[PDB]
Formats: structure tokens, C-alpha cells, sequence
């Protein structure tokens, strides 16, 4: 049965119904170019099929089936019922709110997104973000939007909006992450993080993984303490023998983060058979592939076509 309550704003009114689910939305929620015929699929839906396809699916999605996926959405999960979620983590029973269906026609609830994810119902992160928002919407529209059990529900999905995010930007990371097994951060990825110099205003230059490019800033997962930040991709130089000096009263954290960083690339070294430091100052560029060239003096024969083809919980 379709919803009664703007997916949007949370209210009543003459709402758009979506063929492929039951959310409904006012036509000015949507800022639309103009109101759809016949086949409308809401932007949740629209968002849900972008990513399940194959073809247009993220690094991270490609990379995972929807087994392995499932293993990470729990414990998503188990980030997002934290101490003080009580309110949310089973049904909302009807001895206490026996009216509760009478406005809420799709309940959901974090014990019910656990067992959905490992019923393996979710093929991507956005189809699981997208089913935790109902706990949201339906607390907005039966308890209202400035109740104090609305603050948990928005930090709940706050949350899972997180762990999505970083199980998209990169699926071994999260893994890596979640189980804190020793030296974790030292582990390389199936495709390798570029090693740079990262500069941030008003922080010493430090090693760093680079995980993503976007409009010009890098995102840099530092050595150490393991502390993350957007970079302007300027500010970010190949990794290089040479230090690019900067004043620190930070001695032996430095000296751990480079230490760090060493079994990193040992661990490069050891799994893909090369690493390259370059030359001082050379700038970082998205994508870069210098530090897994076969000869870096020889970019255009690229990397060593080493794989065999070949395919931790
Ligand atoms: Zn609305
Ligand atoms: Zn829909
Ligand atoms: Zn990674």
C-alpha cells in the first residue's frame, strides 16, 4: 500500500506515487523540470538502479558480490545501534502505539535491517540506506519532526549515510577497518592506494594513502593515527625518499607514521613485486600508476601484467 507521507518533508498531501515502491512525493518536494507520465520511478529507486547496474556500478560494487556485501552491511549495522538506539532496534509494538499503523504503513527497524541484509535483500549500499531511512521518516511523521526521538533517528541514519560512504570508497578498506586486525592500515588494497606526501594548511607534510580524486581534492588517509582529510590534489606529492621538511613537535609520531608506512610498502613489494619512490616534488596526478610501473623510467610498458586471474571474514 502506498505511503500517505511525503518521502521528502514528511508530510500530507496530494502526493506522486512511484511504480517500483510505495514512497509517494509532492511534485514541488522533487524540483522537477516538470511532472512525469505514466512511468515515474522515484529518485530512490532511480538511484538504486544506476548503481545495480553492472555496467555503472561502483569500483566498490564491482568489486563485491552481494554476499560479500551483506558481510559489510552488518556490521554497519553494528555501528549504527550504538548505545542509546533502543527506540529503534526492534518493531514498534503495538500495545504501546495502537495506532502506530494507521500512519505507518512500511515500518522498518534495525533488528528487521539486519535480518533483510542477511536474507542478502540488498544489492548495493544505496538500496540499504534508502530501506534505513523509513526508521527516519516513519519517527518524522508518527512521533514529529522536533520530538527528541527524532535527534536518534537522524543520527542513526547520519551513520549509515557514513559506513555507506565508506564501504563505496573503498569495500577492502572497510573490511580492513572494521576487523582492526594488526597492521590493518599496512594491508594493501586489490588495487593499490597511492602513497603521497599530503599537505594540509596548517599540518606538517605526512605519508598518506590516497583513496579518491574529486574536483581537485584528494582524499587522504594518514599514517600513524590514522586520521583522514580532503587534500587540494596540490598540495599532495608522489611519495619520494627525500622528506619534504616541515617543522613538527611531533617527533615519534612522525618516526610511527613513517615506520607505518615502511611495512606498507614492504607489503606492496611483496604482493605486487614493485614500488617506486619518485622523484622530489612530484606532483600527485588521479589515477596515478607511476609507483606500480614495471621501469618507472618507462611509463608507456605501464604495469607488469602479473595476474593470474585470481579471486578476509
Ligand atoms: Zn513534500
Ligand atoms: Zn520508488
Ligand atoms: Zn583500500
Amino acid at each position: 500500500r502506498n505511503d500517505f507521507y511525503c518521502w521528502v518533508c514528511h508530510r500530507e498531501g496530494q502526493v506522486l506515487c512511484c511504480e517500483l515502491c510505495p514512497r509517494v512525493y509532492h511534485a514541488k518536494c522533487l524540483r522537477l523540470t516538470s511532472e512525469p507520465e505514466g512511468d515515474w520511478f522515484c529518485p530512490e529507486c532511480e538511484k538504486i538502479t544506476v548503481a545495480e547496474c553492472i555496467e555503472t556500478q561502483s569500483k566498490a560494487m564491482t568489486m563485491l558480490t552481494i554476499e560479500q556485501l551483506s558481510y559489510l552491511l552488518k556490521f554497519a549495522i553494528q555501528k549504527m545501534k550504538q548505545p542509546g538506539t533502543d527506540a529503534f532496534q526492534k518493531p514498534v509494538p503495538l500495545e504501546q502505539h495502537p495506532d502506530y499503523a494507521e500512519y505507518i504503513f512500511h515500518p522498518m527497524d534495525l533488528c528487521t535491517l539486519e535480518k533483510n541484509a542477511k536474507k542478502k535483500m540488498y544489492g548495493c549500499t544505496e538500496a540499504f540506506l534508502a530501506d534505513a531511512k523509513w526508521i527516519l521518516h516513519n519517527c518524522i511523521i508518527y512521533n514529529g519532526g522536533n520530538h527528541k526521538l527524532t535527534q536518534i533517528a537522524k543520527v542513526v541514519i547520519k551513520i549509515c549515510e557514513h559506513e555507506m560512504n565508506e564501504i563505496e570508497v573503498c569495500p577492502e578498506c572497510y573490511l580492513a577497518a572494521c576487523q582492526k586486525r594488526d597492521n590493518w592500515f599496512c594491508e594493501p588494497c586489490s588495487n593499490p592506494h597511492p602513497l603521497v606526501w599530503a599537505k594540509l594548511k596548517g599540518f606538517p607534510f605526512w605519508p598518506a594513502k590516497a583513496l579518491r580524486d574529486k574536483d581537485g581534492q584528494v582524499d587522504a588517509r594518514f599514517f600513524g593515527q590514522h586520521d583522514r582529510a580532503w587534500v587540494p590534489i596540490n598540495n599532495c606529492y608522489l611519495m619520494s625518499k627525500e622528506i619534504p621538511f616541515s617543522v613538527k613537535k611531533t617527533k615519534s609520531i612522525f618516526n610511527s607514521a613513517m615506520q607505518e608506512m615502511e611495512v606498507y610498502v614492504e607489503n606492496i613489494r611483496r604482493k605486487f613485486g614493485v614500488f617506486n619512490y619518485s622523484p622530489f616534488r612530484t606532483p600527485y596526478t588521479p589515477n596515478s600508476q607511476y609507483q606500480m610501473l614495471l621501469d618507472p623510467t618507462n611509463p608507456s610498458a605501464g604495469t607488469a601484467k602479473i595476474d593470474k586471474q585470481e579471486k578476509d571474514m
